[PDB]
């Protein structure tokens, strides 16, 4: 059965961490349903974000960090393997330098660390999708 | 109590209508949650808009139509009388060439007729918000 979203959990990452995440669009691609995945450094939703991962579902991602309440950089990617109507399964793995971004099991985006991983003390998804599993595994 | 979201109702507008919606954004102004309130022909979600509003709370309000599944030419606002944390009443009047949108009784956007509000079927109310309240109503 559904999570609530937004969904808060409490979470430590490291080298090797992995956050699994599925859920669906709650509405067809042309009405631009949003899908946002927040690392924080506190419980707090208005504490900083080491990783800022948004999906405007057929059109773009863009990815930031939000320091000492400021935004960053904008990275964007025009990369959309989410399938209009579908379920998605994404996958957020911590590798020594960068998170790497899989969708359905594909290769999709990368973000260089800015702040180091061990800062995360919470994750967020959040907006326009049901939530059917979240989980925080190691290997 | 609280309205399913997204929120859904059939309706029929004119010179005279009136939509009024109570809401609460879900999280504070700093995360950038959205509302947006879609005026469609029909009541299946991918029909066309009349009239669309998008507020990005704390930074900016778009509005357009979606005629033949295409998006129109977007106008900007930078005006923002909601409230970081606090209950809003939004009101969008029917006028005679316009919409006329109210917020907390203050009169904040307006938006010139493209397609008369006649062709107006459905209202759809979602993102990031709590609804307490959705009336359409005549004087
Ligand atoms: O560049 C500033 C913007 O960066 C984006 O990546 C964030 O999603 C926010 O919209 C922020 O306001
Ligand atoms: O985000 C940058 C790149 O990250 C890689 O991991 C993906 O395989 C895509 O090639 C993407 O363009
Ligand atoms: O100009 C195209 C864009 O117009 C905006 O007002 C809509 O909210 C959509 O994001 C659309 O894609
Ligand atoms: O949206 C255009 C204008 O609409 C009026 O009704 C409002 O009072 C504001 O002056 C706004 O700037």
């Amino acid at each position: 059965s559904l999570l609530p979203v937004p969904y808060t959990e409490a979470a430590s990452l490291s080298t090797g961490s992995t956050v699994t995440i599925k859920g669906r669009p709650l509405v067809c691609f042309l009405n631009e349903p949003y899908l946002q995945v927040d690392f924080h450094t506190e419980m707090k939703e208005e504490s900083d974000i080491v990783f800022h991962f948004q999906v405007c579902f057929g059109r773009r991602v863009v990815m930031n960090s939000r320091e000492y309440g400021a935004w960053k950089q904008q990275v964007e990617s025009k990369n959309m393997p989410f399938q209009d109507g579908q379920e998605f399964e994404l996958s957020i793995s911590v590798l020594p330098d960068k998170y790497q971004v899989m969708v359905n099991g594909q290769s999709s985006y990368t973000f260089d660390h800015r702040i180091k991983p061990e800062a995360v003390k919470m994750v967020q998804v959040w907006r326009d999708i049901s939530l059917t599993k979240f989980n925080v595994s190691y290997l």
